[PDB]
């Protein structure tokens, strides 16, 4: 009753033992961290492995710990996320870390919700992916038209912070997320245009997701106002495995100077703003890391941090009728 | 400039070796140098810079494994280079303080007038003023020793390696440069006097002034960890830094002595990353040694060096207190 996830420590047990594992690295994201102490005690009383919790922060599956732990562990075991197309270091095991939630309460609040509408959309994230098909169900036998997108690298009814691919071609007459965070209903709304309604399995609680876009727009507007007026730029790099995007950061290089702007790439791991205080000639930031990081991270930094479609805005190659989230696709 | 930056020698090992794309790695009180620095290589190159972004204490934390792939070479400034394989290539840069010292040598003779044999001792970004010095103090009737070691330079020491210092036999010992730890260590270890000067801003310090305080916040923080019974071991991805041997076999210690051990591995330590880790009490750091000694403020939990983790295990005496060092990568 306790658990507020299934962090499925059966599961990880037998596969530690079964690999023949003695070192064994533990990556959590930050909601989950708390918890790394207790699971680790469990391993290590159940196997002979000595366990390496990784203290560094873990954002996504992108943000894997398997350069920084090569030749420390065997094993690793990451949670939270599901695994993204990349050849990591080490050999990892992903454990989802499902919510532990019975979501039969609120099925009939979400039917309510969406009396006027034949065709639904279902969309969630990892933690939640395991309520899909009842809720589908549900849906259906009240005489609803259910799809759950997909896409080569995501899951049925998955989106990603940079990847709303599987959410693009659906046709649907209104889009139910499942979660509490509000940046995943902001691109699926985005990139539709359609209704989004989202469900907090906890509150219980189903909002709708215009209100928070238009508040955010009016944020990256000022933001972008203020960018027209930059001479010199950062552009940022994170050296995270899924985050890399040089390329990407060479060819804004060159748009800026070539729109006779000076511009500098900044490659770091961890981006935060203590990192860009010393650059004290530059006025804006765009960021080739994270798509997450200049939409939700913004307050917290005093010069503007841009994605490269909100670059395009400056520069006036990009209307704001076609604002537009930014992705990383592989 | 405060510090010669070698600009035009930087430019010239560019171009010979015909690098594409620059790494330049800076510690903390020189970044604010990346943008003309970075500016004057494409500017004077077909290289396209890079600058890292990364937090940099010293030669043990080269970014040489995070811009693998991405830079033909890495310009490190501010460090003399660590007997490491570095696996991009590399290029070293002082960073020499632009000081005149002149202006502080009479007053570095008056602090000595007790004393006949005086060692001087510094760091590298103020290594070209030792002679100076030493000059000035034998045309004064002094005899002036410098220490040596297989990897740090005439007169060098680092924070985690004070071996040049040990078997000098001098009378007092002037340490050139700011901060604490370093005299701290070269008093730990002789025992002598030790004299500081700040060659930026000519002040200087006394023993007292450098080591009573911290001496009393270890004593304490020791104090405290006798309570612990749950200890995390902090191990630093840092290549220069990682003690991952010293760390299990310091783990397999607490367990012998009937306390709970885990090893948190990170690549920079700070406190925000330990307050997830409720159930433990204290933490012994197996990595730079210098983290438990200059941030002590910073951690609500004590966090020791190995050597204070003895003597909280009663198996080394306070009165043998020594700064952890690390004497092989
Ligand atoms: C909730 S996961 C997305 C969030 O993780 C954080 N994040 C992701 N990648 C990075 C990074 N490379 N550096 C710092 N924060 C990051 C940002 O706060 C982002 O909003
Ligand atoms: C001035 S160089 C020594 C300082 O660098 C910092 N430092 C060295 N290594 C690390 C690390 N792995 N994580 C965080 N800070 C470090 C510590 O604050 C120390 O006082
Ligand atoms: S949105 Fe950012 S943190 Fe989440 S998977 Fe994508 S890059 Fe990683
Ligand atoms: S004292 Fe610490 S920061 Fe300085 S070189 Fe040694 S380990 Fe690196
Ligand atoms: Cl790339």
């Amino acid at each position: 009753h306790m658990s507020m996830y299934n962090m499925d420590l059966d599961k990880v047990i037998r596969k530690i033992n079964k690999k023949g594992a003695r070192t064994v690295g533990l990556q959590f994201p930050e909601g989950l961290k708390m918890q790394a102490v207790k699971i680790a005690k469990a391993i290590e009383s159940q196997t002979p492995a000595t366990v390496i919790i990784s203290g560094d922060p873990c954002f996504g599956a992108c943000d894997v710990s398997d350069y920084k732990m090569k030749g420390s562990v065997d094993l690793i075991v990451h949670y939270g996320h599901t695994p993204l197309p990349l050849k990591y270091e080490v050999p990892t095991l992903f454990i989802e870390a499902f919510s532990n939630i019975d979501v039969k309460k609120d099925l009939e609040k979400c039917l309510e919700k969406l009396e006027d509408y034949s065709k639904i959309a279902l969309v969630t994230t990892t933690q939640h992916l395991h309520l899909l098909n009842e809720i589908k169900d549900y849906l259906e036998d009240n005489g609803k038209e259910v799809v759950l997108g997909s896409s080569k690298n995501t899951k049925k009814g998955q989106v990603l912070g940079c990847n709303f691919s599987s959410i693009k071609n659906l046709d649907a007459e209104v889009y139910l997320f499942i979660g509490s965070g509000n940046f995943h209903p902001l691109g699926i709304y985005l990139f539709t245009k359609s209704p989004v309604l989202a469900l907090d399995p906890y509150n219980s609680e189903i909002r709708d997701i215009s209100a928070f876009a238009d508040r955010i727009l009016r944020i990256r507007f000022a933001r972008i106002t203020k960018a027209r007026e930059a001479e010199k730029w950062g552009i940022i790099v994170s050296s995270k495995e899924g985050q890399y995007r040089m390329k990407l950061a060479k060819e804004i290089k060159k748009i800026l100077e070539d729109n006779k702007m000076e511009a500098y790439i900044i490659m770091a791991d961890n981006i935060n703003p203590d990192i860009l205080l010393p650059y004290m000639e530059l006025d804006a930031f765009v960021v080739s890391a994270c798509p997450r990081i200049a939409i939700d991270d913004s307050q917290m930094y005093k010069k503007p941090l841009l994605t490269p479609q909100e670059l395009e805005i400056v520069l006036n190659k990009r209307q704001w009728e076609n604002y537009q989230l930014d992705e990383i696709l592989f």
